[PDB]
């Protein structure tokens, strides 16, 4: 297409009533299957979060499982370390668990209880944001850690679902918006 | 450490009795934490790859959700895209499916039915190679694509459990082998 952003734009495709009734899934496998488009994501986040924290971030946490296709691009592209925060059941040895009952469904997350030493600052990734409930509970855990959010980015955001408000006052970034 | 194979060796950790008693887990989180290892193993299997494969390999396929953590790395690294196989209920659409009950566990995922099309050449990864359970259901997924496995690739295999039998004939590379 052109732009940067453009490349994001036109990689994203929507599957109505999935994976439930009522529901579209934004698919962004496209821009994974493009390499032009993946590069372009990863670089307009990497931008931002430059212009907008310095070199105050420690850590890109990545959120399981799409979160973990940007993550560990976005920490590279910032000379940076990424660290995981997790599904249930599948982290060995002490974790932090977050079990969050929501309207719509549950948010359960865990996280090693080593992953950060108090005091580090922190980006969260994931592929969207809907509710806010995944990355609220990923926050959690993270602030259990005594580690310091800074912010939490995705590529696509669902306005009409609020999450930027209820992640508020933890900054948030998207590439794309979608009602 | 120093040599780049070196900067991927003293990044696994292991804990034992997980998820099973008996069972070793091997953690790739210190790769992913520390970005010098990181790079380190994506250059290590790209330059294998390149070397092996010229430029004949399409797309990289990763595996869910450890294999995302890799994939969309070593294909931007190649300058090629990242496609996706996933585990059971996350993908929307037509899918074809692969359900394995193994003596161990079940091996199930699924792919995307216009991920790839016919002929298209590629290479799966994944965090790291046991029985081969999973990346053969991956291999029979992209074969009923008509795509061509050109090889399977991990950071980690345990070499007493014969996954790369089971793979045979398709090509086998790891980084480290740990019983
Ligand atoms: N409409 C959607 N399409 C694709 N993924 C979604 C969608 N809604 C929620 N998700 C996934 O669930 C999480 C965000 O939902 P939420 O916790 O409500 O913010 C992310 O991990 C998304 O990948
Ligand atoms: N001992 C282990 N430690 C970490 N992951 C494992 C281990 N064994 C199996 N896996 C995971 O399960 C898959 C490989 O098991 P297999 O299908 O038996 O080859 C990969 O997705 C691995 O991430
Ligand atoms: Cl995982
Ligand atoms: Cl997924």
């Amino acid at each position: 297409a052109d732009s940067e952003l453009q490349l994001v734009e036109q990689r994203i495709r929507s599957f109505p009533d999935f994976p439930t009734p009522g529901v579209v899934f934004r698919d962004i496998s496209p821009v994974l299957k493009d390499p032009a488009s993946f590069r372009a994501a990863i670089g307009l986040l990497a931008r931002h979060l430059k212009a907008t924290h310095g070199g105050r971030i420690d850590y890109i946490a990545g959120l399981d499982s799409r979160g973990f296709l940007f993550g560990p691009s976005l920490a590279q592209e910032l000379g940076l370390g990424c660290v995981l925060i997790r599904k249930r059941g599948k982290l060995p040895g002490p974790t932090l668990w977050a079990s969050y009952s929501l309207e719509y469904g549950k948010a359960e997350l865990e996280i090693q209880k080593d992953a950060l030493e108090p005091g580090q600052r922190v980006v969260v990734v994931d592929d969207l944001l809907a509710t806010g409930g995944t990355m609220n509970a990923a926050c959690e855990l993270l602030g259990r850690l005594q580690a310091e959010v800074l912010e939490c980015v995705s590529l696509v955001e669902l306005t009409s679902l609020k999450g930027r408000e209820k992640l508020a006052p933890v900054p948030f970034f998207s590439l794309l918006q979608y009602e």
